[PDB]
C-alpha cells in the first residue's frame, strides 16, 4: 500500500489536529479565566481598602468631636 | 479646613480609581484579544498547512500515477 | 479553461474565508468586552452603593449621637 | 442593639456581594467559552467543508482525466 496509506495519514492527522485545537482554546481560556478573577479581586480590595478607610474618616470626624 | 478635606480626598481618590480600573479592563482584553487572535491565525496556518499537503497527497496519486 | 478555473476558485474563496473569520473574531471580542464592561460597572455600583449607606450608618450613630 | 446591629448587617451584606460578584464573573467566562467554543468549530468546518471539496476539484482534474 502507499497512497491509500498517506490517505489515511492525513485524516488521522486532521482529526489529530482537532483535538489538539480544542484543547489550546481551554488553555487559553484558562489562562484569561485566571488574569481575569485575579484582576477582578484586586480591584475589588481597593474598593474594600476604600470601605477601611472611608470608616477612619468619618470616625476621626465625630469619634473624637466629642472632645472637639 | 480638614475633616471637610479628607472627605473630599476620599471622594477624588474614588473617581480616580474608577478611571484606572476601566483603562486595566481594557489591557485586560486587549491583552487576551492578542492571545486569541495569535491562536486563531496559527490554527489556521496548520489547517492550510493541511491543504498544501493534502494537495501533494492526491497530487502523485494520480499526476504520477499517469506514469504508472 | 476549467479545472484550472475551479483551481482559482477555491483560493480566492479561502483568501475570503480568513478575511470572514477574523472579523467574526472581532465581533465575538467586541461582543465580550461589552458584557464584561457591563458586569464590571455593575459591580462597581453596588460596591460604591455600598459606601453611600456604610456612610449614614455610621453617620446616624453619631450625626445624630450628640442627641443620644 | 441598633448600630451595633446595622454595623453587622453591612459586613454580611458585603461578604455576600463578594461571593455574588465571584459567580457572575464564572457565568460571564462560561457564556464566552461557549460562544468562542462555538464559533471555534464553525471556522473549523468551513475549513474541512474546504478539504472535502478541494478534493473532488482535484479529483475531477484527474480522476477523469484519464477520460479526457
Amino acid at each position: 500500500a502507499e497512497p491509500a496509506l498517506r490517505e489515511q495519514q492525513l485524516q488521522q492527522e486532521l482529526l489529530a489536529l482537532k483535538q489538539k485545537q480544542q484543547i489550546q482554546r481551554q488553555i487559553l481560556i484558562a489562562e484569561f479565566q485566571r488574569q481575569h478573577e485575579q484582576l477582578s479581586r484586586q480591584h475589588e480590595a481597593q474598593l474594600h481598602e476604600h470601605i477601611k478607610q472611608q470608616q477612619e474618616m468619618l470616625a476621626m470626624k465625630h469619634q473624637q468631636e466629642l472632645l472637639e
